[PDB]
């Protein structure tokens, strides 16, 4: 069988993954990225301000990730927003919808009983390397 | 390197995608498929009923999303089931099991916090476009 | 269009899936892997001692399938650590940690409200079948 | 392994088989088309006129099997063309031109000993199914 | 990119290379195979009979490469035979058809000026591995 | 379906063309290449001194062709070697064998009737663009 490229993503302007994991797993044409919390990659915690900082400072981690991986927010084919409080729903979207014109990914979004430290929001994305042409 | 396929999959028979996603992705081969609740795609809300009412409405939303896409349920390789309460596992799995006949999909399913719309069950999958040939 | 390769995984090794789910598709190069507890293959129950031992049964369930379809843990590209607490993050990914050496999977780790069997640990897995060039 | 998709592609547009061959094979997305005469269609036989008459009837018999295959002569990557008589090149040349206007295929040309029904000229080609990209 | 797979092709059941070629290359899927002659495989000369027994005997190399490939017949997409003559077409037809009985591959088949060691015709094949889809 | 890479090759390296074909023609990964003859590429005459050094310099345009499309003699899966004259079959060999050190192409070599500007070798290959899988 042919063996498949698999790439670990690693970029300094994302918070760094330490530990068992990396920051996304690009394999074939498919890269996994790891759930991004609001953390500033700088300070090792969340910024401050509540609900919508982090979710700006979650999306420009996700950004930062895709860039090192050749991609911007146009390859990105699902997600997931995992929320402390679903009444912040709309709020976050109203940051989503910033990163995102058209072909809009797939997208699951609940409320979880607790985010890793302390965190409001966590933003997991697929995204696909290019070049996609997109039919509908 | 090659242009894969994009398709942003929309059908009127589902709940509408409104805001920054999609119904469903298909890229390549494999359509992710944004978490359906048991919401009436003419209403807005929740059908009446409880979980047993709400789960086989998610079904029909994710049958009319497969649909549109070329698919059927034999097409789907992995799904989650996230509840409100974990006490309605068999409930919702009765519903579950009348939609697949072989070759299950993988599966995870467990209780969230809250989902959307004051959901009590929400259905999350992967399909992959035939053909497909089924080894085991 | 090509007939791409579905293959249901099942092995004696790891908690049998009954109902309509299996413990792991395998479709074209991709191995959906259902969410392991810390169940006993024999047992049909949870291992006692909490939860790292439960930590250590799950990822022991989520290695024989991987075998079962020709892989280890070295072909795992993405997987999900659900927690009962997640003050138990700690402890669990000392666990993790033991089963992974280098070019380590995409992560999502959070706190959900419950997990079946009143399980305090649970793990979702997804492989790429080998070969695997790993760049980086 | 996957199952690849391979297709017989036959078209009563093109001369019908004289011998135990079919006139393309799809494969995957790669269509290995048979060496065509410049035999008529509806008849089978040679059109009269000698090299430059065969050669558009040949290719005009390739195009006929692209189309049964979805393509055109821009899906041709590699083509063969063969000679009873190398003085013939520069004609065949002006003719093949006329029907390969872009992305040219690679190509080789060169005279054999004899064809098939005394042909003064076969041309085989190889085509991919599109899409494909562009510069 | 992905890394393809590239296998050299090399069985005792057909003939030892009498030059510097490889008898097939696997490639992704798609296998080459060098033109065989009707060459015996344990002594490398040509089989005697002429054009029919040596067209049995290239073909029945050709099958012993497909199989050493995991292949058979029904697995060859084109194929080329080449003949030092012309007069011989109808009686290499009905040999080569009763190895391909199914699916028949593309084909170009006519004269060339000479072949290895006098031979009096050689076939080159074009294979894809399994599994492929039917109609 | 996805859209196929379809790139033509040129480079100036190796002889302009003198007809309507391209070098060579990249398609997915598979790399199609003319018929190299023992042109000069500077001048675009074949270099003196008959069918050794006129195969030397064929293979060469084929190594610049080749290098251009981002490979080397090892992605080489299949060739073809066109002699004007079967005797010279083993001064033809010993030429190729000094380019193809490792893991042979497939092949076949044989005598047409004339080749264009009375050449008296031709060589065709197929490649197939890497990283290829080792044994
Ligand atoms: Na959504
Ligand atoms: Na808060
Ligand atoms: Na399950
Ligand atoms: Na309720
Ligand atoms: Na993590
Ligand atoms: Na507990």
């Amino acid at each position: 069988m042919s063996s498949l490229v698999r790439r670990i993503i690693s970029t300094a302007k994302a918070p760094a993954a330490i530990g068992p994991y990396s920051q996304a797993v690009l394999v074939d044409r498919t890269i996994y990225i790891s759930g991004q919390l609001g953390m500033d990659p700088a300070s090792g915690q969340l910024v401050p301000g509540g609900v919508v900082e982090e979710a700006k400072q979650a999306l420009t981690n996700i950004g930062e990730i895709l860039k090192a991986a050749g991609c911007d927010f146009t390859n990105v084919v699902a997600a997931t927003v995992l929320l402390a409080d679903i009444n912040d729903f709309s709020a976050v979207n109203d940051v989503y919808k910033q990163y995102f014109q058209s072909s809009f990914p797939a997208r699951a979004a609940y409320q979880v009983a607790a985010l890793p430290k302390g965190g409001r929001v966590e933003i997991e994305a697929i995204a696909v390397q290019g070049p996609l042409t997109t039919a509908s």
